[PDB]
């Protein structure tokens, strides 16, 4: 008597993005010594000439502040590419950096490689220096974006160990004569065959889509799927935001944010402060989806040490939240498929094991703590291998013996986490309201914020 899955089901390495949570990008270019955001074209390479710049210190600062991921931007509007390509002239092979031998992407991967940092890049669609850049070119310019994605993902000294783990692409595209068509397609193609399972962002119906929302917000709901004919350049911004409850792909709806108000370096911006980074967290991470955070290096090619500091500090707050799972153990007592999908196995502390129900809804799960804890986050987790399912769901607990509602949510996805005010309490109840199929859960977790 089997548990059926329910829709869409993720690939391991969606699963395994989930897993991570943290990854990184890195916008670094001209547009970094020109003190801008989005470039001509027309940037002189002589410009490009950061005095001590460390990939290394890069990658390992990041490994050390929790990053599973490091996006590096390759080739951004300005279209000045950031290896010694063979495909165009406009690009490290003319710029002072390294005697002109320079290659950011080898020195990334060389530190990656010896991190196990997984790796991703960004070229953009969109154009700025390429004479082939136009409508009346198109097929040019497609071949020589297909170019280099090929140079890049077939070159084993490329990557974590060779490996690919995230290809980024925009869909964004100029007006008039400039309008080009982008062959996504076959782009996708040339991915799936050079690195296999690498997961794609792009506009199109890829691994994963954008969240829609600048500042890294998941909508509530977060559905981890969508109906690939329902996105394009076009896409609503509120269905990336939501996904679809009838998706027929897994889609992760990745949250893209910078930790300055530019992505490139500014000498006059700030990071932001640790409040507004652990609301993010708790607005994309804390509603089952990753958070993709660019860190942008300065002209002498290092990170900013505010921002360095900012990560420790970012880090030391996500390890002092996650230190005390004051549910670990608790008993719990509700309704159950089976010995297999027991109430015990939501705080066992195993990886192995879950709860589900098909009990009529609402189905109420109560666990006793065994002395009274204090907690301000609830997690819970679905066993997506079987597909999303939980819509609406709710906590209660009991404070001087008088039960009270905690907070409420609707998706729950790989992983939420529900804030509420502090209380004291030793009984809590999980209520599962509405599930579009019967409900697993393999975690409840309680915490108190830092
Ligand atoms: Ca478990």
């Amino acid at each position: 008597k089997k548990i059926k899955p329910h829709g869409p089901l993720p690939s391991q390495t969606q699963l395994a993005y989930l897993g991570d949570e943290l990854a990184a990008f890195i916008h670094f270019g001209p547009n970094t010594f020109y003190d801008q955001e989005w470039g001509t074209g027309q940037e002189d390479p002589e410009r490009f000439n950061p005095s001590q710049l460390d990939a290394r210190e890069w990658v390992r600062v990041l490994k050390e502040t929790g990053f599973k991921k490091l996006i590096l931007v390759v080739k951004h509007h300005d279209g000045f590419v950031l290896y010694p390509t063979a495909h165009t002239d406009y690009s490290v092979k003319v710029s002072p950096w390294r005697r002109g031998k320079g290659d950011l992407l080898l020195e990334v991967s060389q530190a990656a490689t010896e991190f196990d940092m997984d790796m991703g890049v960004y070229l953009s669609p969109w154009d700025a220096h390429s004479p082939l850049y136009h409508v009346d070119r198109e097929a040019d310019y497609n071949a020589y974006y297909l170019a280099q994605l090929k140079e890049i993902l077939s070159n084993p000294n490329y990557g974590n160990a060779g490996k690919f783990a995230e290809v980024w692409m925009d869909g964004a595209r100029g007006e008039g004569a400039q309008k080009v068509n982008y062959e996504f397609e076959k782009w996708f193609e040339t991915i799936r065959d050079l690195q296999g399972d690498c997961l794609i962002f792009s506009t199109e119906g890829t691994s994963i889509r954008w969240i829609g929302n600048e500042r890294g917000y998941a909508g509530d709901p977060l559905w981890q799927k969508v109906n690939p004919d329902k996105l394009g350049t076009e896409a609503e911004l509120n269905y990336l935001q939501h996904g679809d409850p009838s998706g027929t792909i897994f889609s992760i709806g990745e949250a893209d944010v910078s930790i300055r108000p530019g992505w490139f370096y500014h000498e006059d911006q700030d990071p932001k402060s640790l409040e507004e980074l652990v609301e993010i967290y708790f607005h994309s991470v804390g509603r089952g989806t990753p958070l993709l955070l660019n860190i942008p290096p300065n002209q002498a090619g290092l990170f900013d040490a505010k921002d360095i500091e900012r990560l420790y500090e970012f880090a030391t707050y996500r390890n002092e939240l996650y230190k005390e799972d004051l549910a670990l153990g608790a008993e719990v007592s509700g309704p159950a498929l089976s010995a297999d999908f027991a109430c015990r196995h939501l705080t066992d502390g195993l990886e192995t094991s879950s709860w589900a129900s098909d009990a009529d809804l609402p189905i109420q799960l109560e666990l006793d703590l065994g002395s009274p804890k204090t907690f301000d986050v609830i997690e819970l987790r679905e066993d997506l291998k079987l597909g999303q399912r939980i819509a609406a769901f709710h906590v209660q607990v009991e404070v001087d013996g008088v039960w009270q509602e905690f907070g409420s949510g609707h998706t729950v996805g790989y992983k939420r986490l529900l804030r509420g005010a502090v209380v004291e309490a030793q009984k809590i109840r999980v209520v599962i309201t509405e599930s579009q199929a019967l409900p697993l859960l393999t975690k409840i977790s309680l915490y108190k914020t830092p």
